[PDB]
């Protein structure tokens, strides 16, 4: 129960499969080693058509 931060899926945050819990974006912006992070990464909008980097 007691942890720095983990709250229960608000705002935000993602979902994770691997062991059915909720979990915030605020700890995987480094290390990938998460299901919610899968949802969180990647971007989950995108522009028009594309872009020119």
């Amino acid at each position: 129960e007691q942890a720095p931060g983990t709250a229960p899926c608000s705002r935000g945050s993602s979902w994770s499969a691997d062991l059915d819990k909720c979990m915030d974006c605020a700890s995987c912006r480094a290390r990938p080693h998460s299901d919610f992070c899968l949802g969180c990464a990647a971007a989950p909008p995108a522009p028009f058509r594309l872009l020119w980097p």
